[PDB]
């Protein structure tokens, strides 16, 4: 398909757009792109000061007829290290109206680390403001404490992924636990690696395709960022194909950073 299922039965799309700050314009000009090309994933962070902007792009293509609310998968995160798990609710609430959103397909915190933080996520979940919750950079050792403990288990772990940093021990845990990898920073230079410019020729794709469908064929979601409207488009030119497995086994022998 040209989604993963998440714990909760939700489908989250495989390939969304990455979060990051820009001029003033920039982001939201991309995630109104990307949708246009048929993305239906946009990742998001108060951290960037920019969900107002993304609110606004979002706002554009459902008043076009682009796309409707339930067709998109909505993600944001909140990086809650040594504040009140009071501050998680109201946060929200703030990316809700900021994003001008009812509810977050998907809502990520990291803190330090049963924890009262991700108490605040559960009843979040439980209210239906954030139909999904995870963490975002939490190691195999993390998530397994959280998993030990929670009511409600994370049903995603975001965490830089791609095949400089293949994040080997984080896949093969998630992959026996349920909980679902999202890569961030899916394309890293790991572009101008041999083997993946090898494989990229082989295949009659690009680096980054190549890159990207990697991931997806370990099952993680990704995430790649591009201000470049053609970029946006290949980026999403991971589904039609395939890396064929003897291939896909080079990927073994990439140096890691
Ligand atoms: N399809 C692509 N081929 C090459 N570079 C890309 C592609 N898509 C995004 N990028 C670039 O990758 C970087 C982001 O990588 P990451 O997601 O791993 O942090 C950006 O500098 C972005 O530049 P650009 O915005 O000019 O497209
Ligand atoms: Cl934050």
């Amino acid at each position: 398909a040209r989604h993963f299922v998440l714990n909760t039965g939700a489908k989250i799309p495989s390939v969304g757009l990455g979060s990051w700050q820009s001029d003033p314009g920039v982001v939201g000009n991309a995630v109104y792109a990307a949708v246009k090309a048929g993305y239906r994933h946009i990742d998001c962070a108060r951290v960037y000061g920019n969900e107002k902007e993304i609110g606004l792009a979002l706002k554009k293509l459902f008043e076009e007829g682009v796309v409707k609310r339930e067709d998109m998968f909505i993600t944001s995160k909140l990086w809650n290290d040594h504040h009140a798990p009071e501050d998680v609710p109201e946060a929200l609430n703030d990316s809700l109206n900021d994003l001008q959103l009812e509810y977050l397909d998907l809502y990520l915190i990291h803190w330090p680390f049963f924890p009262a933080t991700w108490g605040a996520m559960e009843k979040l979940y439980d209210a239906g403001k954030a139909r999904a919750i995870g963490v975002s950079n939490f190691s195999s050792k993390k998530l397994g404490d959280l998993l030990a403990v929670a009511r409600v288990p994370p049903a995603v772990d975001q965490v830089e992924c791609h095949p400089g940093w293949q994040q080997t021990k984080l896949h093969s845990f998630c992959q026996s636990t349920g909980v679902h990898l999202t890569a961030y920073s899916p394309l890293g230079n790991v572009l101008k690696e041999p083997i993946i410019i090898s494989i990229a020729e082989k295949l009659g794709k690009t680096s980054a395709q190549v890159a990207l469908r990697w991931n997806i064929q370990m099952g993680h979601s990704v995430l790649p960022k591009s201000t470049n409207e053609e970029r946006i488009k290949q980026n999403l030119d991971v589904y039609d194909w395939s890396i064929p497995d003897d291939l896909l086994a080079k990927f073994s022998e990439i140096k890691q950073a």
